[PDB]
C-alpha cells in the first residue's frame, strides 16, 4: 500500500491499485434527502454498547483507530436495517483541514466538519477477514460532527492524540465509552456501500445518523495536529484524510423517520 490523501496519492488514484473504485456500489454518497425515502419496515437501531471494551489507540498513518475487544459480543449493533449481530471492533474519524469539510458522507451536498465511524463485523462469519468478503460482512454507523459547543464525551479521545502523533505509535485507551460519543436521536438513513478506505470492498450496510454531535473547535484542531508521516519524517498535518462522494449507481436510501 501507497495510498493516502497526498497530492499525487489521493482518492482519485487509488483505483490503479483497487479497481474496485470504480465498482456498484462504493461509498460515501451523498444523501439527498428529497429523494431518500422513507421506509416504515425499518426497526429502531439498537446500540448496546453496555459493556464496550476499549483497548488501545493507534495513529494508522491515516486517521487514529480506538480499538475494542472484539473476541466476543460485547458491544454490538443490531436491528434497523439489519439481520443479525454485529460486533463493534474500532472507530475512527475523517476530518478536515478547516470546518467546511472532512466528512465523507454529505447531506445535500452539505459537507460537516468531521465524520465519525464506528465499525462492527457480522458475527456469522466469525472474524473480519471472512466478513469483508459478503455483501452483508460490516455494519458501519456513521455520525456527523459540526463546530459548536463541546463535546464532554470525545474530550479523552482529544486529550491522547498528543502521545499518538506519527504513523505507528499506539498508546493503552481503555475504559473508554463510546456512548458519549453519540447525539440523541438514532434517527438514520441506510444504504449498501463499501470501506471508503482501501480495499474498499463492498461490504458494508451504511447507517449514517440524521443527527450531528456537536464539537469545540479546540477538540477538532486537536485531531489537526496528528501526523500523516512517522517520527522523525518531514511533517504532514493529518488533515483531510476523507473520501469524497461517490456515484450512487442503482442504489435506495432509505430513511428510517418520516
Ligand atoms: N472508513 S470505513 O469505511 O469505516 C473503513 N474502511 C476500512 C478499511 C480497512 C479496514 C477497516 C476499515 S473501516
Ligand atoms: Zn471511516
Amino acid at each position: 500500500h501507497h495510498w493516502g490523501y497526498g497530492k499525487h496519492n489521493g482518492p482519485e488514484h487509488w483505483h490503479k491499485d483497487f479497481p474496485i473504485a470504480k465498482g456498484e456500489r462504493q461509498s460515501p454518497v451523498d444523501i439527498d434527502t428529497h429523494t431518500a425515502k422513507y421506509d416504515p419496515s425499518l426497526k429502531p437501531l439498537s446500540v448496546s454498547y453496555d459493556q464496550a471494551t476499549s483497548l488501545r489507540i493507534l495513529n494508522n498513518g491515516h486517521a487514529f483507530n480506538v480499538e475494542f475487544d472484539d473476541s466476543q459480543d460485547k458491544a454490538v449493533l443490531k436491528g434497523g436495517p439489519l439481520d443479525g449481530t454485529y460486533r463493534l471492533i474500532q472507530f475512527h474519524f475523517h476530518w478536515g483541514s478547516l470546518d467546511g469539510q472532512g466528512s465523507e458522507h454529505t447531506v445535500d451536498k452539505k459537507k460537516y466538519a468531521a465524520e465519525l465511524h464506528l465499525v462492527h463485523w457480522n458475527t456469522k462469519y466469525g472474524d473480519w477477514g471472512k466478513a469483508v468478503q459478503q455483501p452483508d460482512g460490516l455494519a458501519v454507523l456513521g455520525i456527523f460532527l459540526k463546530v459548536g459547543s463541546a463535546k464532554p464525551g470525545l474530550q479523552k479521545v482529544v486529550d491522547v492524540l498528543d502521545s499518538i502523533k506519527t504513523k505507528g505509535k499506539s498508546a493503552d485507551f481503555t475504559n473508554f465509552d463510546p456512548r458519549g460519543l453519540l447525539p440523541e436521536s438514532l434517527d438514520y438513513w441506510t444504504y449498501p456501500g463499501s470501506l471508503t478506505t482501501p480495499p474498499l470492498l463492498e461490504c458494508v450496510t451504511w447507517i449514517v445518523l440524521k443527527e450531528p454531535i456537536s464539537v469545540s473547535s479546540e477538540q477538532v484542531l486537536k485531531f489537526r495536529k496528528l501526523n500523516f508521516n512517522g517520527e522523525g519524517e518531514p511533517e504532514e498535518l493529518m488533515v483531510d484524510n476523507w473520501r469524497p462522494a461517490q456515484p450512487l449507481k442503482n442504489r435506495q436510501i432509505k430513511a428510517s423517520f418520516k
